Protein backbone atom coordinates (compact mmCIF):
# COMPACT_ATOMS: atom_id res chain seq x y z
CA UNK A 1 0.00 0.00 0.00
CA UNK A 2 1.65 3.27 -0.84
CA UNK A 3 -0.10 7.10 -0.86
CA UNK A 4 -1.20 8.19 -4.16
CA UNK A 5 -0.48 11.96 -3.52
CA UNK A 6 -4.60 12.26 -4.59
CA UNK A 7 -6.28 14.96 -2.79
CA UNK A 8 -10.16 15.05 -2.42
CA UNK A 9 -11.81 18.12 -2.22
CA UNK A 10 -16.11 18.11 -0.52
CA UNK A 11 -18.14 20.71 0.55
CA UNK A 12 -20.12 19.50 3.75
CA UNK A 13 -24.54 20.22 2.81
CA UNK A 14 -25.95 23.61 4.34
CA UNK A 15 -28.79 21.76 6.52
CA UNK A 16 -30.79 25.10 6.38
CA UNK A 17 -31.21 25.05 2.51
CA UNK A 18 -31.06 21.41 1.93
CA UNK A 19 -34.37 20.72 -0.53
CA UNK A 20 -37.60 18.62 0.87
CA UNK A 21 -37.56 17.19 -2.77
CA UNK A 22 -35.37 15.74 -5.52
CA UNK A 23 -35.64 17.32 -9.14
CA UNK A 24 -37.77 14.34 -9.98
CA UNK A 25 -40.16 15.17 -7.08
CA UNK A 26 -38.92 12.53 -4.29
CA UNK A 27 -38.80 12.82 -0.79
CA UNK A 28 -35.16 13.83 0.35
CA UNK A 29 -33.99 13.17 4.53
CA UNK A 30 -32.18 16.28 5.22
CA UNK A 31 -31.00 14.09 8.60
CA UNK A 32 -30.03 11.48 6.43
CA UNK A 33 -28.11 13.39 4.04
CA UNK A 34 -26.18 14.88 6.19
CA UNK A 35 -25.53 11.69 8.14
CA UNK A 36 -24.77 10.00 4.71
CA UNK A 37 -22.30 13.03 3.90
CA UNK A 38 -20.36 12.45 7.11
CA UNK A 39 -20.49 8.42 6.40
CA UNK A 40 -19.08 9.08 3.15
CA UNK A 41 -16.44 11.87 3.99
CA UNK A 42 -15.06 9.48 6.88
CA UNK A 43 -14.91 6.56 3.38
CA UNK A 44 -12.94 8.20 1.50
CA UNK A 45 -10.38 8.87 4.23
CA UNK A 46 -9.45 5.22 4.89
CA UNK A 47 -9.51 3.50 1.45
CA UNK A 48 -6.97 3.21 -1.17
CA UNK A 49 -8.21 6.26 -3.58
CA UNK A 50 -7.16 9.30 -2.20
CA UNK A 51 -4.51 10.17 0.01
CA UNK A 52 -6.08 13.32 1.91
CA UNK A 53 -9.70 14.81 2.64
CA UNK A 54 -10.30 18.14 2.64
CA UNK A 55 -13.66 19.65 3.90
CA UNK A 56 -14.81 23.21 2.63
CA UNK A 57 -17.08 25.19 3.96
CA UNK A 58 -21.21 25.08 3.80
CA UNK A 59 -22.55 27.45 0.92
CA UNK A 60 -26.76 28.07 0.87
CA UNK A 61 -27.16 25.95 -2.29
CA UNK A 62 -27.06 22.37 -3.19
CA UNK A 63 -25.14 23.02 -6.30
CA UNK A 64 -21.79 23.83 -4.29
CA UNK A 65 -22.24 20.05 -3.55
CA UNK A 66 -21.10 19.62 -7.00
CA UNK A 67 -17.36 20.21 -6.20
CA UNK A 68 -16.40 18.43 -9.45
CA UNK A 69 -17.94 20.39 -12.02
CA UNK A 70 -15.30 22.96 -11.43
CA UNK A 71 -12.75 21.20 -13.05
CA UNK A 72 -11.13 18.04 -14.22
CA UNK A 73 -6.94 16.60 -13.93
CA UNK A 74 -5.61 15.24 -16.98
CA UNK A 75 -2.08 13.91 -15.80
CA UNK A 76 -0.50 16.89 -14.23
CA UNK A 77 -2.83 19.60 -15.40
CA UNK A 78 -5.70 21.03 -13.67
CA UNK A 79 -7.86 22.25 -16.27
CA UNK A 80 -10.92 24.48 -15.71
CA UNK A 81 -13.98 23.93 -17.08
CA UNK A 82 -15.55 26.93 -19.34
CA UNK A 83 -18.24 28.90 -17.52
CA UNK A 84 -21.17 29.29 -20.05
CA UNK A 85 -23.75 27.15 -18.19
CA UNK A 86 -22.86 28.25 -14.80
CA UNK A 87 -21.86 32.02 -14.76
CA UNK A 88 -23.57 32.25 -11.42
CA UNK A 89 -21.12 29.78 -9.51
CA UNK A 90 -17.99 32.03 -10.06
CA UNK A 91 -17.76 32.35 -6.19
CA UNK A 92 -18.08 29.12 -5.70
CA UNK A 93 -15.29 28.24 -7.26
CA UNK A 94 -13.58 30.94 -6.28
CA UNK A 95 -13.88 29.94 -2.15
CA UNK A 96 -12.85 26.15 -3.69
CA UNK A 97 -9.97 27.59 -4.83
CA UNK A 98 -8.86 28.90 -1.56
CA UNK A 99 -8.82 25.54 -0.09
CA UNK A 100 -6.87 24.32 -3.12
CA UNK A 101 -4.35 26.61 -2.44
CA UNK A 102 -4.31 26.61 1.40
CA UNK A 103 -3.79 22.74 1.34
CA UNK A 104 -0.30 23.45 -0.89
CA UNK A 105 -1.95 22.32 -4.45
CA UNK A 106 -2.00 24.98 -7.65
CA UNK A 107 -1.57 28.58 -6.98
CA UNK A 108 -4.00 28.46 -10.30
CA UNK A 109 -5.64 26.63 -13.03
CA UNK A 110 -5.15 26.01 -16.87
CA UNK A 111 -7.68 28.42 -18.83
CA UNK A 112 -6.82 26.73 -22.00
CA UNK A 113 -10.96 25.70 -22.24
CA UNK A 114 -11.69 29.31 -20.88
CA UNK A 115 -9.82 30.88 -23.19
CA UNK A 116 -11.08 28.95 -26.02
CA UNK A 117 -14.42 30.44 -28.15
CA UNK A 118 -17.55 28.44 -28.22
CA UNK A 119 -16.02 25.51 -25.64
CA UNK A 120 -18.19 23.87 -23.71
CA UNK A 121 -17.05 20.82 -21.69
CA UNK A 122 -18.33 19.46 -18.41
CA UNK A 123 -15.95 17.98 -15.92
CA UNK A 124 -18.13 14.53 -15.94
CA UNK A 125 -17.77 13.49 -19.42
CA UNK A 126 -13.86 13.26 -19.26
CA UNK A 127 -12.81 9.83 -17.83
CA UNK A 128 -9.17 9.02 -17.23
CA UNK A 129 -8.55 5.81 -18.73
CA UNK A 130 -4.78 3.39 -19.06
CA UNK A 131 -3.02 5.95 -21.54
CA UNK A 132 -5.74 8.53 -22.12
CA UNK A 133 -8.79 9.90 -22.08
CA UNK A 134 -12.50 9.30 -23.04
CA UNK A 135 -14.52 12.16 -23.87
CA UNK A 136 -18.80 12.54 -24.56
CA UNK A 137 -19.93 14.16 -27.19
CA UNK A 138 -23.03 15.41 -26.44
CA UNK A 139 -25.80 18.19 -24.45
CA UNK A 140 -22.90 19.10 -22.61
CA UNK A 141 -19.72 19.29 -23.99
CA UNK A 142 -19.56 20.03 -27.30
CA UNK A 143 -17.24 19.73 -30.36
CA UNK A 144 -14.95 22.52 -29.80
CA UNK A 145 -13.97 21.06 -26.57
CA UNK A 146 -13.13 17.91 -27.94
CA UNK A 147 -11.20 19.14 -30.81
CA UNK A 148 -9.14 21.51 -28.04
CA UNK A 149 -8.64 18.43 -25.38
CA UNK A 150 -6.88 16.16 -28.63
CA UNK A 151 -4.55 19.18 -29.21
CA UNK A 152 -3.55 19.84 -25.53
CA UNK A 153 -3.28 16.16 -24.68
CA UNK A 154 -3.54 13.92 -28.01
CA UNK A 155 -0.16 12.02 -28.52
CA UNK A 156 -0.16 9.73 -31.58
CA UNK A 157 3.63 8.51 -31.28
CA UNK A 158 0.64 7.95 -26.47
CA UNK A 159 -1.77 9.43 -25.37
CA UNK A 160 -5.11 8.93 -26.99
CA UNK A 161 -8.50 11.42 -26.59
CA UNK A 162 -11.36 8.64 -27.11
CA UNK A 163 -14.56 10.72 -28.63
CA UNK A 164 -17.83 8.82 -27.57
CA UNK A 165 -20.50 10.09 -28.84
CA UNK A 166 -23.75 10.46 -26.27
CA UNK A 167 -27.92 10.40 -26.97
CA UNK A 168 -29.43 13.62 -25.99
CA UNK A 169 -30.69 12.23 -22.20
CA UNK A 170 -26.84 10.69 -21.37
CA UNK A 171 -25.91 12.10 -17.74
CA UNK A 172 -22.20 13.05 -17.75
CA UNK A 173 -19.65 10.30 -19.42
CA UNK A 174 -18.10 9.76 -15.74
CA UNK A 175 -21.22 8.83 -13.86
CA UNK A 176 -22.18 5.23 -15.72
CA UNK A 177 -19.18 5.00 -17.02
CA UNK A 178 -15.68 4.61 -15.86
CA UNK A 179 -11.99 2.83 -15.26
CA UNK A 180 -10.58 0.45 -11.93
CA UNK A 181 -7.90 -1.63 -11.41
CA UNK A 182 -5.40 -2.29 -14.39
CA UNK A 183 -7.98 -3.13 -17.30
CA UNK A 184 -11.53 -3.54 -15.92
CA UNK A 185 -14.17 -1.07 -17.26
CA UNK A 186 -17.19 -0.05 -15.41
CA UNK A 187 -20.39 0.46 -17.38
CA UNK A 188 -24.03 1.06 -16.71
CA UNK A 189 -26.49 -1.48 -18.50
CA UNK A 190 -28.72 1.36 -20.35
CA UNK A 191 -28.70 2.37 -23.56
CA UNK A 192 -26.10 5.27 -22.63
CA UNK A 193 -23.20 2.39 -21.15
CA UNK A 194 -23.96 -0.01 -23.62
CA UNK A 195 -23.07 2.55 -26.61
CA UNK A 196 -20.24 4.09 -24.91
CA UNK A 197 -18.81 0.19 -24.58
CA UNK A 198 -19.29 -0.36 -28.07
CA UNK A 199 -17.77 3.15 -29.53
CA UNK A 200 -15.03 2.20 -27.04
CA UNK A 201 -13.87 -1.28 -28.06
CA UNK A 202 -13.87 -0.36 -31.40
CA UNK A 203 -11.78 2.37 -30.79
CA UNK A 204 -9.76 0.65 -28.98
CA UNK A 205 -9.45 -3.23 -30.26
CA UNK A 206 -6.08 -3.87 -29.25
CA UNK A 207 -5.54 -4.25 -25.49
CA UNK A 208 -8.82 -6.50 -24.48
CA UNK A 209 -10.97 -5.28 -21.65
CA UNK A 210 -12.70 -6.51 -18.89
CA UNK A 211 -16.35 -4.91 -18.82
CA UNK A 212 -18.16 -5.21 -15.81
CA UNK A 213 -21.82 -4.81 -16.19
CA UNK A 214 -23.34 -2.42 -13.45
CA UNK A 215 -26.76 -2.13 -13.34
CA UNK A 216 -28.46 1.40 -14.26
CA UNK A 217 -28.06 4.00 -11.37
CA UNK A 218 -25.71 2.29 -9.12
CA UNK A 219 -23.53 5.20 -8.67
CA UNK A 220 -19.88 4.49 -8.28
CA UNK A 221 -16.16 6.51 -7.70
CA UNK A 222 -13.26 5.05 -8.96
CA UNK A 223 -10.34 7.07 -10.36
CA UNK A 224 -7.82 4.86 -12.79
CA UNK A 225 -4.39 6.42 -12.40
CA UNK A 226 -0.97 2.68 -8.82
CA UNK A 227 -4.32 0.42 -10.75
CA UNK A 228 -5.94 0.26 -7.19
CA UNK A 229 -8.71 -2.33 -7.01
CA UNK A 230 -11.05 -0.32 -3.89
CA UNK A 231 -13.93 1.03 -5.61
CA UNK A 232 -16.59 2.30 -3.94
CA UNK A 233 -20.62 1.46 -4.95
CA UNK A 234 -23.68 2.65 -4.00
CA UNK A 235 -24.81 0.45 -0.60
CA UNK A 236 -27.95 -1.35 -2.28
CA UNK A 237 -26.84 -2.54 -5.31
CA UNK A 238 -25.88 -5.90 -4.69
CA UNK A 239 -25.89 -7.55 -7.66
CA UNK A 240 -23.37 -4.57 -9.25
CA UNK A 241 -21.67 -5.11 -5.90
CA UNK A 242 -20.91 -8.94 -7.12
CA UNK A 243 -20.09 -8.08 -10.51
CA UNK A 244 -17.26 -5.80 -9.12
CA UNK A 245 -16.18 -8.58 -6.91
CA UNK A 246 -16.56 -11.14 -9.72
CA UNK A 247 -13.03 -9.05 -11.84
CA UNK A 248 -10.96 -8.99 -8.87
CA UNK A 249 -12.05 -5.76 -7.30
CA UNK A 250 -12.87 -4.63 -4.03
CA UNK A 251 -16.28 -2.89 -3.56
CA UNK A 252 -17.13 -0.72 -1.07
CA UNK A 253 -20.77 -0.06 0.26
CA UNK A 254 -21.21 3.97 0.13
CA UNK A 255 -24.76 4.84 1.48
CA UNK A 256 -25.86 7.38 -0.56
CA UNK A 257 -29.51 7.45 -1.27
CA UNK A 258 -30.22 10.83 -0.29
CA UNK A 259 -27.73 12.24 -2.78
CA UNK A 260 -28.42 9.88 -5.50
CA UNK A 261 -32.70 10.99 -4.88
CA UNK A 262 -30.76 15.37 -5.37
CA UNK A 263 -29.28 14.29 -8.34
CA UNK A 264 -25.67 14.68 -7.32
CA UNK A 265 -23.86 11.32 -8.13
CA UNK A 266 -20.43 10.08 -6.02
CA UNK A 267 -18.31 11.50 -8.66
CA UNK A 268 -20.11 14.80 -9.01
CA UNK A 269 -19.29 15.39 -5.18
CA UNK A 270 -15.49 14.53 -4.82
CA UNK A 271 -13.11 16.89 -6.56
CA UNK A 272 -9.97 15.00 -6.89
CA UNK A 273 -6.82 16.88 -7.14
CA UNK A 274 -3.55 14.56 -8.58
CA UNK A 275 -0.60 16.22 -7.22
Amino acid sequence: HMNNALHAFVRSPHYRTIPSAGPNGIVVNRDMLVHQFRDFYKTLQHCSLVDKVHLMSERPSVEALRVADQMVSIGATFLEMPLTGMEHRATEFMESMRYVRGAGGPSTLASYLQDTENCRCNSGDVVCLPNGIAVGHGPRTNAVAHTTLKQLFEVKDSFDVFTLEQEGDAPPLGDYFGFAGSNVLLTWKDEHGLLAVDQYQQKQPHTEMNVVYLEPGCHFLSFYGDHTIDVLVQKGYERSMDSIAAAGLNPIPVQWSEMDKLGISMRAAVLPLKF
